[PDB]
C-alpha cells in the first residue's frame, strides 16, 4: 500500500524512497519529501526516522498507533502558515535525528532520550498561528490569557502534543512503564520550552559551560554523567535543529528565508490593520532580508553553532563551513551606498 513502507499513501513510492536515501544526512531535501508524500512530510519523516532507529520495536508501538498519532499531529500544523507548518517540524525532527548520530554523541543517550528529543522536535511548533508570542500578548489573545504571557506558544505546543495522545488509537506511549513516561514527559517539556528565543542566551551560556568542562571517554565520546548535563545537551540540540536553516545548502536556506519573511510580513499586515506599531522585521515596505539574515547569523546562529561545534569538535566542521559560506552569500547581496 506504501502506507506500510512509508507511512503515507503516495503514488511516487519510487521518488520518495530516493529522497529518503538521505534520511541520515544534513543534505536531505524535505521540500522534495513533501512533494512526494502528498504534502505529509512530518508523518513521513517521523516514520522513516522511527524505522531507521528501531523505536517502534523498542517501545512496542504499533504502526497503526504511530501513523494515527502522526497524521493527527500533522493536521494540527496550519498549512496556511508560511513557515511554522509541518514542513518546518519535519525539518527539525530530521535535523535532530542527524544531530543525535554525531559521532562524539552517538553512544551517549538512551533510547528513551532519543525518543524524547525526536518527539519534541515533531511537536515543538504544533498549532502555531503564524504570529509571535509578543503579538499574542499585545492582542489580548485567548492563548496569552490561558498562559499568563509566559512562553505562550511553546506551552500551547506541548499541551496540544500531549493532548493528542488521548485520541482514538493515538497513544504511542501506552507500552512504556509509568516511570519511562514520567521521564520522557519531563524531558519533552524541557526541550520544547527551550525553543523559546527568550531563553536562547541562557541555553547558550549553559552550552558554553558544557564546553569549558567537557570530558571525553578514551574513544572520543562525550561523557555526560547526570541528567542535568544530558538534558542540557539535548535541549541545545533541539534548539540548534530549530536554528539550522542557515547551515543547510544555499538552495534550501533561501526557501526557508522566503517563508520566514512571508510569515513576518503576514504578521505586520495584521499589525497595520489593527493600527499597532509594526514589529521589527515585519514591515514588507522597509525590511532588508539580506542584512537581516546576516544579523541573525552574526548574533544568534553562528555563536550557537560555533559553541556546538566546540562541544563536538570536529564533528560539526562542515556545518560551520556551510554557515560561513551562506553568511557570505547573503552579505554579498546587501544593497550598497
Ligand atoms: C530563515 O531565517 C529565520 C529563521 C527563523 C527565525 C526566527 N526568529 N525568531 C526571532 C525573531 C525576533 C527577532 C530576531 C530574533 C529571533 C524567532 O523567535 C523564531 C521562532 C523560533 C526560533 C527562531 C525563529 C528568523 C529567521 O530569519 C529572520 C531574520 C532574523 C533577524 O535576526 C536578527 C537577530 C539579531 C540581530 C541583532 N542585531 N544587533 N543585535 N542583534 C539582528 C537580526
Ligand atoms: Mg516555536
Ligand atoms: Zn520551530
Amino acid at each position: 500500500t506504501s502506507i506500510s513502507r512509508f507511512g503515507v499513501n503516495t503514488e511516487n513510492e519510487d521518488h520518495l524512497a530516493k529522497e529518503l536515501e538521505d534520511l541520515n544526512k544534513w543534505g536531505l531535501n524535505i521540500f522534495n519529501v513533501a512533494g512526494y508524500s502528498h504534502n505529509r512530510p512530518l508523518t513521513c519523516i517521523m516514520y522513516a526516522i522511527f524505522q531507521e532507529r528501531d523505536l517502534l520495536k523498542t517501545f512496542r508501538i504499533s504502526s497503526d498507533t504511530f501513523i494515527t498519532y502522526m497524521m493527527t499531529l500533522e493536521d494540527h500544523y496550519h498549512s496556511d502558515v508560511a513557515y511554522h507548518n509541518s514542513l518546518h517540524a519535519a525539518d527539525v525532527a530530521q535535523s535532530t535525528h542527524v544531530l543525535l548520530s554525531t559521532p562524539a554523541l552517538d553512544a551517549v543517550f538512551t533510547d528513551l532520550e532519543i525518543l524524547a528529543a525526536i518527539f519534541a522536535a515533531a511537536i515543538h511548533d504544533v498549532d502555531h498561528p503564524g504570529v509571535s508570542n509578543q503579538f499574542l500578548i499585545n492582542t489580548n489573545s485567548e492563548l496569552a490569557l490561558m498562559y499568563n504571557d509566559e512562553s505562550v506558544l511553546e506551552n500551547h505546543h506541548l499541551a496540544v502534543g500531549f493532548k493528542l495522545l488521548q485520541e482514538e488509537h493515538c497513544d504511542i506511549f501506552m507500552n512504556l512503564t509509568k516511570k519511562q513516561r514520567q521521564t520522557l514527559r519531563k524531558m519533552v517539556i524541557d526541550m520544547v520550552l527551550a525553543t523559546d528565543m527568550s531563553k536562547h542566551m541562557s541555553l547558550l551560556a549553559d552550552l558554553k559551560t558544557m564546553v569549558e568542562t567537557k570530558k571525553v571517554t578514551s574513544s572520543g565520546v562525550l561523557l555526560l554523567d547526570n541528567y542535568t548535563d544530558r538534558i542540557q545537551v539535548l535541549r541545545n540540540m533541539v534548539h540548534c535543529a530549530d536554528l539550522s536553516n542557515p547551515t543547510k545548502s544555499l538552495e534550501l536556506y533561501r526557501q526557508w528565508t522566503d517563508r520566514i519573511m512571508e510569515e513576518f510580513f503576514q504578521q505586520g499586515d495584521k499589525e497595520r490593520e489593527r493600527g499597532m506599531e509594526i514589529s521589527p522585521m515585519c514591515d514588507k515596505h522597509t525590511a532588508s532580508v539580506e542584512k537581516s539574515q546576516v544579523g541573525f547569523i552574526d548574533y544568534i546562529v553562528h555563536p550557537l553553532w560555533e559553541t556546538w561545534a566546540d562541544l563536538v569538535q570536529p564533528d560539526a566542521q562542515d556545518i560551520l563551513d556551510t554557515l560561513e559560506d551562506n553568511r557570505n552569500w547573503y552579505q554579498s547581496m546587501i544593497p550598497q551606498s
